[PDB]
């Protein structure tokens, strides 16, 4: 059945903005998950977890009689998509249980870990998710092996349907690099926002760099894929050396022998897939990733065994069963023991990518303190899990239960308590005017107010106006926010703060983040009465101010838009049409079609293009809130061209004698031009629209100002 | 980027359920179109639209100095994509502004003609839909040009995302019949639901069948077409010599001057498409069809002039300036007008297509007729036009605006008015104890009410329970109805009713479709107190009942469901998997995933299935109103296996002892398989779930109950 993507598969596409309707959830709108988590009885589920460990069942029988490693990488693979280019992927939206996840390679068999988890779920009902059941398995695993974790929180709502994430242009499972599609380009640079080094892998490929056993050189792609999941180095040893202190790799025959991924596979798998024709397809027979090794001498304890093992041997090449690289111990002995035989022993054994950890001189370091520190490996793997579990998870205000750790770390981009009365109704009017007053313009009050909070977004919960760290490094010298011009808005704003907070009584203070937002609210309030107009925008305070200690600067550099095509901006020449790059930013913000229509009209009217560009501005009453972009743009009295010096830019001239009109780019002109895009201009742009184009304004603005607000859910 | 559809291509595609979600439309919830349209100055855009005929634009200069034909042509195309198969297509969603239609090649240059009216659109804003507007222009160019039409009736609310419809299969625009996605087979059977010969056309090819200029042939497929389209010859007939009384073709040079359609245009071309470098590329020079015909002496007037001309010339073989098949009048003197030119005429001139209507014997009978009878072709035309325009809008009651036409026609499916009190909740309350003393079943009941309330679809608005049908033909002799279960059913709710209206006072009366629907409601109550719980079902009366004779039996042969998956009922073996049949219906039904998933599994315990089935019946409590399937289904205890006899039966055995538990069909066990309706299933089947399920269950019965009435709107 021929579809508009078959036609015309380059058309940009808007159902990205309109999944996670209320349509597809099963749930009614004012279910509340976080009320009904902490309802749950935790301490009850985690001895159920705890009692599964060691339930094996027939259709998939626990290795070594202990299910714990199989569920510690299922909760490390729920995490281990996380990309930090644009917080997508991660364990906070349980969609290992959707396509594709659920179906990559590197996902293999851990179908069989979520069925086992069924009878769980199922007896809690809605009130653990799916997405918070799988991390709380994980760390059940480690606790009933012996290690003690950093903690755990709640809160991860479960979603109803795939989200829309770019994981690579590859057409095939597992390419190597170098094809029509390669991730890779130049010096083996991997393309932004990828995170992993072949399309269904979640960082590295085991063998070593598509497929050549080279641990130095396996190395090299462990570091570049951890740092684009939040990971540095100390952070990677740790936890791949705490992984594989746990459990082994399945590849006891050829890979040909394992069928359909599930997405494939017959409707009487019933959701499962890779059923194998090997011997008896599973246990001591299983085929997952076609590699043979065992890590340790008590695969179901913690131990200290890994780097002794990684230290004390040297290594020899070999093959796994299913013709796998892989290594193996020189001259040791049969000291491993087999998963199901009681009178099998092995040889110590090593994956390309575990040698890394001992063959690259910067990790050999670490991985040498950790060996003669292994409180050190313990705690240091402690705290990377928790961060790998939760790094997608937002603002400690999210975390729920009796779990959650009291230690504010730095990676959570902490935002202090606020310990005062907050500014009420009046004083908000009274430090409106003086914005006002203070000679500050619409555009300058605009443009500030939303590169603050634009910095949202959804996928991780990262970024927002609270916390004011636009006014820290890195934000404030971030090209796209105008650097010169936000010295003298926040020098402005600083001054009005000084000067309200030393007038008060009995504690009561403004934070510089509410201001901001507050003086975004003015000039919009201004804006609207300069188009004759009397409105008021909603504000709630509460924000306060973060340190710029509390404000990790390298991480902070993913949150910087290089393309924000609201503000009509675009840092450099990208392969992505800019019109894409919108709807995708436009995603983040977790805005609809018609919200993104609404919001972009308004801020070219008012002046938030950077640096005055007039593109777009298709108004002769900038700094009035009206509808103009839209009755412009669909004026069939004037015609379009690109422009002669840039493709990119376009030319809007009157039709009848050929005088220029306007500029635009391509963010501007989609509006006019894709079919569903313009049907909503032309409700903005139709001769009743004016106060509903207002107050649709009015009611976006604040919807961005408050996406961090998790204080006052 | 690579997309789960295109890892997994034969997947079933749940998105089809979630379009025209409230995030995707940029009009407030509570915004109600019908209360914007009653208050439209219709005789106001009336005006407008007569002045724009007669105004000419210079970006696409008026053909004889009138659009008139360009806006009748656009109006037919907007309702000539229906199909009675399905009822999807036709004018009522305005669906010709999104892809594919807007750049279907049977539309090209419509864009030009829905530009021409944004000036009004802008205008009137919401008063008057898209849908609505485009409609009411044919009307009135109609109307300007001297013909008088048989009314109008508003009410089309607009859609803002293309609808998912099947098309065909064919991955080239226009190919001919028998490659690889042929839309034929045997001797020219067209494929069910597809009413058009070739993908981008309307109903057939002006040059004749797969381009062969033979109009005997070209008849055929007029014929099976229009058929197709709910037209009979009669007002095939009157149709197509009504359209082409009107206006020219346009094939002034070759095809290869014209470029992308808007679709695929560039950015600049506003969503303008088939930019033509043909000289001035439009006016005298346009090409949209490449055929070069104007048909009558004056083709901004009606007329009789059409069949003058068809019956009074012989006709021969020709080539337009582009090398398309038409023809021209033997002999004739110039007197045709020249549509810009007033010192050329030109001969006469018809397509293969219109020659049809005098060379297929049965056609040649009916244009005879209209040609020595005018009036008798200007009334045909008329009721054929509006209903052509109307017949998707559903129910008389939808119809708004003061020239809606007072006749009823047969073809609506009219239902009687009622004049009599209805029922009140005590009534109710009585009339469902009534029911249950009867002695009649759960099953009965609900299979009943389901069989009489599951015909709707909002494809096109018609079926439903209101009129009570199910006891007239052809639905009483529905092989999924159940014939003679059904006839003991009505036989005995007509008793209850006889009784019941025969000892009122005062003119109360309850209709048999009331009671039909009252009986299942109290159904589906007395399974949740089977089940151990006391609900009560809504029930809103007001249904009539309609006559055999306001009944066409061979328009509601298309509402016969051949697959009902509510029901496990599938009439034949089919090629689309039984899955997919099942979101089609549940489609139609305007149903939800969520929504689907409830109602199936509430279904199968209530005993809803045809012929008593056991397949999908997974509970050892039928009639009882409870969440067994899920919890049944998702039992990983449980082992399935496609049966030796037939693939598309399975086996559910205990997996330990191999016992035989349940068998179901593809229909049942998707709801296992398929990931997203798998994690719905999840919901309803865990522990918690039983209340919700039980909500849940009522709400959708409700809806289903009630698809069909709009006079409650
Ligand atoms: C360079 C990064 C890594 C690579 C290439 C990698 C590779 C793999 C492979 C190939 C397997 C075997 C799959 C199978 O055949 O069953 C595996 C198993 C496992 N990994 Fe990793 N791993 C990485 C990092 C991690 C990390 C960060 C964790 C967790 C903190 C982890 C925990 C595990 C555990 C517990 C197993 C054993 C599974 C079982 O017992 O069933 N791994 N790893
Ligand atoms: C067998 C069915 C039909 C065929 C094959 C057909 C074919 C065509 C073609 C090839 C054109 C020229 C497109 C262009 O080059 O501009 C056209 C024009 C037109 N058709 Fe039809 N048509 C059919 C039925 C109808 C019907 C049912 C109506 C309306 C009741 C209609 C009304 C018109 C009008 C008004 C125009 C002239 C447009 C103008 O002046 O711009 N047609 N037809
Ligand atoms: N822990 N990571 C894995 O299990 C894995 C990585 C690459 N191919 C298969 C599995
Ligand atoms: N693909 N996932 C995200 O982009 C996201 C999820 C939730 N809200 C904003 C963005
Ligand atoms: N009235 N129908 C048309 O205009 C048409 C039919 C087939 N190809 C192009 C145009
Ligand atoms: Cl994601
Ligand atoms: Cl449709
Ligand atoms: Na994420
Ligand atoms: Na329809």
């Amino acid at each position: 059945g021929t579809s508009n993507r078959d036609w015309w598969p380059n058309q940009l596409d808007l159902s990205i903005l309109h999944r996670h309707s209320s349509l597809s959830d099963p749930m009614g709108k004012d279910f509340n998950y976080a009320q009904a988590f902490e309802k749950l009885d935790l301490a009850a589920v985690k001895r159920d977890l705890h009692a599964l460990m060691t339930t094996s069942q027939d259709w998939w029988p626990a290795d070594f009689g202990h299910y714990g490693g199989l569920f510690i990488r299922m909760a490390w693979h729920s995490a281990g998509t996380y990309r930090t280019a644009d917080g997508r992927g991660g364990a906070g939206e349980g969609q290992q249980r959707f396509a594709p996840l659920n179906s990559w390679p590197a996902n293999a068999n851990l179908d069989k870990a979520r069925r086992l988890l069924w009878p769980i779920k199922q007896k809690y009902g809605r009130a653990i998710s799916w997405a918070d059941l799988l991390i709380l398995t994980g760390n059940v695993a480690l606790e009933s092996m012996g290690f003690k974790t950093f903690g755990f929180a709640g809160g991860r709502a479960d979603t109803w349907e795939p989200e829309d994430v770019y994981w690579g242009s590859e057409k095939i499972w597992l390419e190597l690099s170098g094809g029509p599609n390669s991730r890779y380009s130049g010096d083996r640079q991997l393309e932004n926002p990828l995170a992993a080094v072949q399309m269904g892998l979640i960082y590295v490929n085991p063998e070593g760099p598509d497929g050549n056993p080279d641990p130095v050189a396996a190395a090299r792609d462990i570091r570049d894929t951890f740092a684009r999941m939040a990971m540095n180095d100390e952070e990677t040893v740790a936890l791949i050396a705490g992984g594989h202190t746990f459990g082994k790799t399945h590849g006891a025959g050829p890979a040909s022998n394992v069928g359909a991924e599930p997405e494939a596979a017959g409707i009487e798998a019933q959701g499962l897939g890779w059923k194998s024709a090997y011997r008896t397809g599973k246990g001591a027979d299983a085929i997952t990733s076609g590699l043979e090794v065992t890590w340790t001498t008590t695969p179901t304890q913690w131990s200290h065994n890994f780097f002794e093992n990684l230290f004390g041997y040297e290594w020899e090449l070999t093959k796994s069963p299913a013709g796998a690289h892989q290594w193996v111990a020189k001259g040791a002995d049969a000291v491993i023991p087999d998963a199901f035989d009681p009178s099998k022993k092995h040889r110590p054994t090593m994956l390309t990518t575990d040698l890394s950890l001992r063959f690259d001189p910067a990790y050999e370091k670490i991985s040498r303190r950790f060996h003669e520190n292994p409180e050190q490996f313990a705690d240091a793997f402690a705290r990377a899990w928790f961060k790998l579990t939760h790094r997608d998870m937002g603002p400690r205000a999210r975390y729920l239960g009796p779990e959650v750790p009291a230690e504010v770390l730095l990676w959570q981009d902490p935002i202090p308590a606020v310990d005062h009365p907050l500014i009420d109704a009046a004083d908000a009017a009274e430090l409106k005017a003086k914005v006002l007053a203070s000679g500050l313009t619409v555009s300058q009050l605009v443009s500030t107010a939303w590169a603050a909070a634009s910095t949202f977004r959804g996928s991780d919960k990262r970024g927002g106006a609270n916390g004011a760290r636009i006014r820290l490094a890195p934000q404030k010298d971030w090209e796209a926010n105008q650097p010169e011009q936000l010295a003298a808005v926040l020098e402005t704003l600083e001054a009005i703060r000084t000067a309200f907070n030393g007038a008060q009584r009995g504690g009561k203070q403004v934070s510089l983040a509410d201001l901001i937002v507050l003086a975004g609210c003015a000039g919009v309030e201004q804006a609207a009465k300069n188009a004759g107009h009397a409105v008021t925008v909603p504000f709630a305070p509460g924000r306060a101010d973060a340190s710029q200690e509390q404000t990790d600067v390298e991480s902070m550099a993913v949150l910087e838009p290089v393309a924000d095509g609201f503000r009509n901006y675009l840092k450099g020449k990208y392969r992505v049409p800019a019109e894409v790059l919108l709807v995708d930013k436009a995603q983040l913000l977790t805005l609809s079609a018609p919200e993104m229509t609404v919001l972009l009209g308004g801020l070219r009217v008012l002046g938030a293009n950077v640096g005055q560009s007039r593109h777009g501005v298709f108004t002769a009453r900038e700094q009035a809130l009206t509808n103009d972009f839209f009755v412009n743009l669909l004026d069939m009295g004037t015609e379009w061209k690109p422009t002669a010096a840039d493709a990119d830019v376009f030319e809007g001239r009157d039709r009848a004698t050929g005088e220029l009109k306007w500029t635009g780019t391509r963010v501007d002109l989609v509006f006019g031009s894709h079919s569903q895009l313009r049907a909503l201009a032309e409700v903005y742009g139709s001769a009743d629209a004016q106060e509903k184009f207002v107050r649709d304004f009015v009611a976006v603005w604040n919807k961005v100002m408050n996406l961090d607000r998790f204080d006052l859910a």
